[PDB]
């Protein structure tokens, strides 16, 4: 059964709701992005409407073989009209071809759902400006004070700076970083380019970064692990015993291995700061756990909805215990009256 909070009152829409079956009264399924909690159950079986972003429909064409004719991608930053409902779709600063969207009820309610989303000052120049939203569905992830991380360009810089280093000491050096999922591509293309190398992965990574439109892509990545310096494998090889094996199918080449994993927020943030991050280490390989978020940080959420001051929030992450969701509805309370909304 879909839970109400998928649900858009007023409307013949869900968002992210494709592992119920088929939903009564549902005329239009939307989907804000291409993550697996949130696509669960797309196929090429399914034959009701997708609404989506282009990114995102290249995805379902080509990685879920989903047909062409169910795939209705939508621009950013436009009015358009489905079902008898005026939409917009505005970059949620998540992943690839993620959305948040804003839904204008015949009766005069103004929806906005951010999907995943990590909030910014940007959005506060976004076409929801001068926009009075009634209702926010709300990307809660991290909504709790403990959760600091730095910003993305500083923890790119220690990425940067720390492969650099390593590479130029020892030029027999190879370079991993972890994936799975589409996200946090800037991490692999930075050091790469710094190294001036191509990334190489898997032919299934690569045919799913061939759907993005990152711009000259066929610059950046590649198929041949042989040419390449800066290795992607699954997160779950990137440990001791994974990257050991790695290094034995080089034949050769390299003797040492310096990985990354971007995680999200780690325990870790509580005491340290991004300068003073550390490896673990075992003979030659040691292994980065960089805070990498595509998340809003608490402070990141707190700015965003006390800017849109919205009349009721609905949160659509961490609801499923009365601890959380008691706790976020404390913090929602103080953001209200700070505000003065
Ligand atoms: C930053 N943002 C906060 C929310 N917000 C309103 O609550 C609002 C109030 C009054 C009018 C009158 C026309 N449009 C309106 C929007 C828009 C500005
Ligand atoms: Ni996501």
């Amino acid at each position: 059964t879909c839970p109400f909070y998928k649900k858009i009152p007023g409307t013949g829409f869900t968002v992210d709701a494709f592992q119920y079956g088929v939903v009564e009264g549902c005329t239009a399924y939307f989907l804000t992005h291409f993550h697996s909690d949130h696509y669960a159950g797309l196929s090429k079986h399914f034959t009701f409407p997708v609404y989506c972003s282009e990114i995102t429909g290249n995805l379902l064409k080509n990685k879920l073989h989903v047909q062409e004719q169910y795939i209705h991608p939508l621009p950013l930053d436009t009015e358009c009209i489905v079902n008898g409902v005026k939409v917009v779709l505005l970059d949620a600063n998540h992943c690839p071809g993620a959305v948040m969207i804003l839904f204008y009820l015949p009766n005069g309610t103004v929806i906005l759902h951010t999907g995943d989303f990590r909030a910014d000052p940007s959005m506060e120049r976004s076409l929801l400006a001068d926009q009075k939203v009634h209702m926010l569905y709300l990307d809660t992830t991290y909504c709790s004070p403990e959760y600091t991380f730095p910003s993305q360009q500083e923890v790119i810089r220690f990425a940067i700076n720390t492969a650099f280093e390593a590479v130029t000491l020892n030029p027999h050096a190879l370079v991993v970083c972890g994936t799975y999922s589409i996200g946090k591509e800037k991490v692999f293309l930075a050091i790469a380019d710094v190294l001036g190398s191509k990334v190489g992965m898997s032919q299934e990574k690569y045919k799913t970064l061939q759907c993005l439109n990152i711009p000259e892509i066929n610059s950046l990545i590649t198929t041949d692990m042989c040419s390449s310096l800066v290795h992607l494998l699954p997160m779950m090889q990137i440990n001791f015993k994974g990257l050991q094996s790695h290094l034995k199918k080089c034949g050769g080449k390299y003797n040492q291995i310096l990985a990354f994993r971007p995680t999200g927020w780690t325990h870790s943030n509580k005491f340290t700061r991004i300068a003073d991050v550390i490896p673990q280490t075992k003979g030659n390989i040691s292994i980065y756990g960089i805070p990498y978020s595509e998340h809003s940080s608490y402070l990141e959420m707190k700015r965003f909805v006390q800017w849109l001051k919205p009349q009721k929030i609905i949160p659509t992450v961490n609801v499923g215990t009365w601890k959380s969701r008691s706790t976020m509805e404390k913090y929602f309370r103080e953001w209200k009256l700070e505000a003065g909304y």
